[PDB]
Order: C-alpha cells, then structure tokens, then sequence
C-alpha cells in the first residue's frame, strides 16, 4: 500500500502467535518490540534513542508477518512503549520512501 | 525522490541559512534538531523516546528545505545525536511510504 502520514504509520503485525500493532519507523536500524516471549536463546543488544541507551534482547531468526508480508530476520525485544518495525524487515518488504 | 532503506535516510537539509542533514524518520511526530542557535521566542518543551526523556526548545514557524522541498513548522531544538525530520515537515514535501 501507500502510506500518508498525517497521522502514525501503525500496521498490524503478527509474531511470536500474536496479532500486533506496530509502526514503521524508517528512523529505527533495528526492529525493537514490547516485552513478550520469542524462542531461542537470546543474546543481549544495546540500542540507543532520543533520552539515551537500554539493554534489550536479540532474537534471531524469526518470523513476522507485516501486513501480509511475510519477513524472517532479528527483532529485539525491550522496554519501548510502542512496537517498532526498522529498517532491518522495512527492507525485506521492499518498503520505500517516496516524494 | 524514492529512498530504499538499507542505509539510514539522511538527506540534505537547509535550515536557519546552514547546510545540514537531517534523517527522514516517520517514527517521529515531531521535527528534533541538535542543539544550535536560533533566533526568537521559543518554549521549554520535553520529548519520549527510546532512551526516556530530554529537555528541547520548542520554535514555531521554522523553515527548512528538504532535498529541495520547503517546509514549515514547529521545531525542536535540543541534545539528540541526529537531526530528525518527523511527520510534521513530512506530510508538507508529501512523502509517504510504500510497499
Ligand atoms: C527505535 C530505535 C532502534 C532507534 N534507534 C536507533 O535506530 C539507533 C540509531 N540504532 C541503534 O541503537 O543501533 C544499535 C547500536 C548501538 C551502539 C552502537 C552501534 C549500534 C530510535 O530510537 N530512533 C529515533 C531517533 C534517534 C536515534 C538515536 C538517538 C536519538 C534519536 C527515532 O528515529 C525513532 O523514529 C523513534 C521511534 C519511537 C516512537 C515512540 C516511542 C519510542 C520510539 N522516535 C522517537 O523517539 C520520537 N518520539 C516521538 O515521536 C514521541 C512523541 N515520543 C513518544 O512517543 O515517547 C513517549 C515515551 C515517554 C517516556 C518513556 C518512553 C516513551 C522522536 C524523535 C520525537
Ligand atoms: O504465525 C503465523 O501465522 C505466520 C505463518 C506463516 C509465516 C510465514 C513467514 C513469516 C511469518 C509467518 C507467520 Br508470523
Ligand atoms: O545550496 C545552495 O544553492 C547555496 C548556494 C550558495 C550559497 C552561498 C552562500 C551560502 C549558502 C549557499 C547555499 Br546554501
Ligand atoms: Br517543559
């Protein structure tokens, strides 16, 4: 689709079994959701935004569904307020800006 | 334009008659400059990301072109380690995203 944005660019997603909303964040290198349980055996991942650094988890390898998009690829997992889609899967899914 | 995103989406930017380059970032409903000089009144503001919180001034009716586009309004000002060019400026050049 094409997306305005006058308001925020929130999508449904799915991952980890559970429908989301999630907003595509072209400002984000990495995909970074809201605390919840992935598989695998993490590693652990500093990622840093405006009011500075946290420690997060690093999960490889998985699945997620973007508007129908299917995508496998690294999403991390922390304490962020919003579920963020970056630029990591924004590519996969062959995601542009454009004006 | 058309921006893909396997690197950030830093872009040329003129604002307050100096060159710069701000990121294209449609996570952000606002528009965060590193801290600079700018004439005029402004307003103490705060902002959430990420990290937390940080302290900005807020200005209103800011100029900026973007890759040749003008835009206008309500800027941030404060210790971000990017310029960061947020859905405000956007929807003005008429950008969006598309997959
Ligand atoms: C999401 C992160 C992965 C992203 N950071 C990165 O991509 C960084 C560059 N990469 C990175 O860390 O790579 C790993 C690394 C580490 C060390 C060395 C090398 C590599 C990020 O925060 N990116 C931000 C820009 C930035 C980057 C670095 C430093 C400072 C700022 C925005 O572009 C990004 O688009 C976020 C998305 C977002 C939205 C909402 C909440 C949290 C995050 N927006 C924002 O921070 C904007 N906030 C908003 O639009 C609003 C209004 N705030 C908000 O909703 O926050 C409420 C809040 C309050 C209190 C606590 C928490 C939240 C903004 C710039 C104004
Ligand atoms: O859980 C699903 O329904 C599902 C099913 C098939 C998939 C295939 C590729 C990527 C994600 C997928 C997801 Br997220
Ligand atoms: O970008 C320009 O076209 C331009 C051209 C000439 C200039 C001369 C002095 C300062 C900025 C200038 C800029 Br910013
Ligand atoms: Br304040």
């Amino acid at each position: 689709p094409q997306i305005t944005l006058a308001k925020r660019p929130l999508v449904t997603i799915k991952i980890g079994g559970q429908l989301k909303e999630a907003l595509l964040d072209t400002g984000a290198d990495d995909t970074v959701l809201e605390e919840m349980n992935l598989p695998g055996r993490w590693k652990p991942k500093m990622i840093g935004g405006i009011g500075g650094f946290i420690k997060v988890r690093q999960y490889d390898q998985i699945l997620i569904e973007i508007c129908g998009h299917k995508a496998i690829g690294t999403v991390l997992v922390g304490p962020t307020p919003v579920n963020i889609i970056g630029r990591n899967l924004l590519t996969q899914i062959g995601c542009t800006l454009n004006f």
